[PDB]
């Protein structure tokens, strides 16, 4: 800050903010901050009066939070819920000096994905980002995106100190496969919108955060069809026939090995091919989603879909297609 | 009786009744009654003006009632049908004279099981019977409780007239199973508790029978879930791990030989291990069930149990769980 904006600030600040991201930071300011600020001194800075920052410190004070240097997905209930806390914060600020300071506060003993996550939905949602541009994820946190050879061969580099650019190379065996229509999937750019299209809207949202997204439930309906079209083309033009949609009663026919690997965290697991599909202990049961998928089918079917009370709420209309995208993500 | 009461009579009476309960009465008192009495000539000792004995004497005289020395389950909707006339005229007797009478009639010509089934119920539940304490199921009918090897040797000590006691022996192949946390499906104890336990609060009342049970409902859902959880200590402390849920799409994977006999009826069948499940002629369809299931399952998952009108009934309160297990057991 300029005790508050500029932008070319907001935005230094940022890309402070994620530079070396595996490690304490290397920016001095950065680091005081990180060391004497206190997100419960002054809740002033907070819209909340600092409930959202009340309640961060809570679980990192009973140290109940996930720990640094360990790995992440946001379909974990609660490495989500932990993520979104930081977004809370950040989210009630009046002005930069109440996002630094959290950024950095936080960044330095939260967890690198809960802080990446959250770093950039807050960026993106809240009110006091507007001047700034997010760096790409694959340059942040490139594990994410790069092969697992290019990994290890920047880690050589790194070894011996001798740099340079290695080539990747596209999943299986090529001339074997459907990793013939790989170059789309393994896309760093698809790969960057798939990400943000959900950071935009997320599956998450409640509208206390702030605003309402719109037609996020049309917003689902089509963006995935789009990939589904925009896919089945690119197979059309390898030879390849549409995509099979797949059913919970078959084997997976098709699977593949990633040959990725997580920075904390071991490579991806893979999957053999032509297997049959387990009911997985913690998430749900595979007959689960048969029945859900029954649910949905017969609201489709019926007309209406049914809330809580046993109110049927019609959905033969144009809004239609959205409550449905509400209850299909 | 008194020309009534006493206990020590009430009590004598009974165990008379269910003295050697395989063969015709020995106590010369239970026989001209046995043959003397007329439960239709005084319709006064009745509360029900007889209607009660009046419908079993139709029975018992289309003879349409099942056959003396011949099994009976409880779970034969027939059987159950007879066994239960008897609780009704037991039932409606004003006073000793009426029950001991009829159980002494009809003990005499209907069949044991119906027999031992009603005047155990009624003994039970009815108005007339506070003074008594039943002997213990095992010893009254001893081929449902123990072995088929100490019932063979009780049969030849008979044979030759040398007495004695046998010591049985539990289950398969010790040391082999999970006939290692025997002991305890097999007590004579818990038999009788689980059996006393719904004879207590039967499936089959209707409040016409006299007064409401209370919550047999919360009281079904609960003492199941203290056997399976009793269960689950139990093999806790035998090396084996927490029991499989059941599904009606997978093998029975662990079945078991349960060695003991009927007294009229033959061996108890046996289940060769890994089966898959069939659709049983006249019970009801394996189909039938999964589709119960999903009633069920819906009925929590929605809020309400929709009765025959369509009327939603709510259940996400407290009374909540009784109308569960009114719809489940
Ligand atoms: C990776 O593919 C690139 C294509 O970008 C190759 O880099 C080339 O290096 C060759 C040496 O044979 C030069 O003739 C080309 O001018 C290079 N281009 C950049 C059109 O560097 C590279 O050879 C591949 N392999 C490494 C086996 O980097
Ligand atoms: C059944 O087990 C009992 C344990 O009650 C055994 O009865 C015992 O008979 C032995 C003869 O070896 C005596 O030493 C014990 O005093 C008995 N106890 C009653 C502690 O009787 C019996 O041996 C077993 N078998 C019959 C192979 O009855
Ligand atoms: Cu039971």
């Amino acid at each position: 800050d300029a005790l508050g904006t500029g932008n070319a600030q907001k935005q230094q600040d940022i890309n402070h903010l994620l530079d070396k991201i595996y490690e304490p930071t290397k920016y001095p300011d950065l680091k005081d901050i990180a060391e004497n600020f206190n997100p419960l001194g002054d809740t002033s800075i907070y819209n909340d009066h600092g409930a959202a920052v009340e309640t961060l410190m809570k679980e990192l004070n009973d140290h109940r939070l996930l720990e640094q240097r360990h790995w992440y997905s946001l379909f974990n209930t609660r490495q989500r819920k932990e993520a979104l806390m930081l977004f809370a914060v950040l989210n009630q600020c009046k002005e930069w000096y109440c996002f630094r300071s959290n950024a950095a506060y936080f960044r330095e003993r939260m967890n690198e994905g809960e802080f990446v996550y959250a770093l950039y939905v807050s960026v993106i949602h809240s009110k006091l980002g507007d001047g700034i541009v997010l760096p790409p994820l694959y340059q942040i946190t490139p594990h994410m995106f790069t092969n697992s050879e290019v990994i290890d061969k920047a880690y050589s580099a790194k070894m011996t100190q001798k740099p340079g650019t290695f080539n990747v190379s596209f999943t299986g065996t090529k001339k074997n496969r459907e990793q013939r229509v790989a170059y789309f999937g393994e896309d760093i750019g698809m790969n960057i919108h798939h990400v943000t299209w959900h950071m935009d809207f997320p599956f998450w949202w409640e509208d206390s955060y702030g605003y309402h997204l719109d037609r996020k439930g049309e917003l689902f309906f089509w963006v995935h069809h789009q990939l589904t079209a925009r896919f089945d083309f690119e197979r059309l033009s390898n030879w390849l026939d549409p995509v099979d949609e797949l059913h919970w009663d078959r084997i997976i026919r098709e699977g593949f090995a990633p040959l990725t690997s997580y920075k904390y965290g071991g490579e991806f697991p893979v999957r053999p091919d032509n297997i049959h599909f387990e009911d997985v202990d913690g998430v749900a049961h595979v007959h689960d989603l048969e029945i859900t998928e029954s649910r949905i089918h017969e609201a489709i079917d019926h007309g209406y879909i049914t809330d809580s009370d046993g109110h049927t709420i019609d959905i033969r209309q144009p809004k239609g297609i959205e409550l449905l995208g509400d209850i299909i993500e």
